[PDB]
């Protein structure tokens, strides 16, 4: 019926801002990136401080693993990405193409691919092996938020400033589906674990439950403030069925989905609570924060 999330490890380090929290798809590592320009790996459990990954010349917005849990992609202010090995801590390419700041990456289930999304309003979709850019959608008409692969890679999901969600057939780059609703900047976008859903930030305090096949909202989740910041949002699925969103009230948010009801509000950070991410198996929560605070937290919950 409602979570217990209580604080288990806060995790120091970053020197500035931190912009992102993933944990691998294998549940050990917790990965983290800032505008310190580095990007942090973190044991998922113990909160243990492993190691800092470095290259890239100015600061990390996204950090995104492969499905083996061996790559990550960072998106930087310097216009590019790059894949790391992330037991070797080595950048494996760097990928060039952007013309501005590089804000949101993810790589396929496959792994082959990766996508992402920039202040020059493209989405680009670059080949893992090669580090060549296979496709430039011209996908907005303003800096892209957030860009994310659905279950099987075939589809990606959009998100803009410009007011709009687009989703994107992988394979020919075509645009499938731009969602109709008012037109605020769409701050942050993923589908749902299953692809049929897509969870959407909107920078007027407001997250909604998207039906993909019929374009239409399914559910509104408000009570948090977000009118500022891209904040990640998630779907918790290890107990209860919930949503996760940080806020500009410096809380973590959590709702039952079915019901929108808020069912717990977490107390700690000190800034802007810009990321979270939910453990791929155990009830953990990992939130970031922005610069007033720069510390991530692990929470742990019973259900
Ligand atoms: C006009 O659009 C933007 O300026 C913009 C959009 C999205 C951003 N992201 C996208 C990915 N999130 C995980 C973090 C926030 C970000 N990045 C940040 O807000 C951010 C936060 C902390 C540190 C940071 O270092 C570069 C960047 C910026
Ligand atoms: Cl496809
Ligand atoms: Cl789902
Ligand atoms: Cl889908
Ligand atoms: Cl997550």
């Amino acid at each position: 019926v409602k979570p217990n999330y209580a604080l288990k490890f806060t995790l120091a380090g970053h020197t500035k801002a931190v912009s992102s929290v993933k944990f691998s798809p294998n549940g050990e590592w917790l990965a983290s990136s800032s505008a310190d320009k580095l990007i942090k790996i973190w044991g998922a459990y113990d909160g243990k401080f492993e190691k800092t990954i470095s290259g890239h010349k100015l600061g990390i917005s996204d950090v995104a693993w492969s499905s083996d849990s061996n790559l990550l992609v960072s998106a930087s202010d310097d216009k590019t990405l790059k894949i790391w090995d992330v037991s070797s801590g080595k950048c494996l390419k760097t990928l060039k193409g952007h013309s501005n700041y590089v804000f949101c990456c993810n790589f396929n289930p496959q792994s082959n691919l990766i996508v992402s999304g920039s202040f020059d309003e493209s989405v680009r979709i670059w080949d893992v092996k090669t580090g060549k850019c296979l496709k430039t959608l011209p996908a907005h008409s303003d800096p892209v938020s957030a860009v994310h692969f659905n279950r099987d890679g075939s589809l990606i999901v959009s998100s803009s400033y410009d007011g709009l969600c687009r989703i994107w057939d992988t394979a020919s780059g075509q645009c499938l589906k731009t969602l109709i609703d008012d037109n605020p900047p769409v701050s942050f976008v993923k589908f749902s674990p299953n692809g049929k859903y897509i969870l959407a930030a909107t920078l007027d305090n407001t997250l909604k439950l998207w039906d993909y096949s019929k374009g239409k909202c399914l559910k509104t989740y408000t009570g948090h403030k977000n009118e500022k910041y891209c904040i990640f949002a998630n779907f918790s699925v290890t107990g209860g069925k919930w949503i996760v969103s940080g806020s500009e009230d410096n809380l973590v948010y959590i709702w039952n989905l079915q019901t929108k009801e808020i069912v717990q509000k977490l107390q700690g950070h000190t800034d802007v609570v810009i990321s979270t991410a939910c453990h791929p198996t155990e009830n953990i929560i990992a939130s970031a924060a922005l610069e007033n605070d720069k510390t991530i937290k692990l929470w742990k919950s019973d259900c």
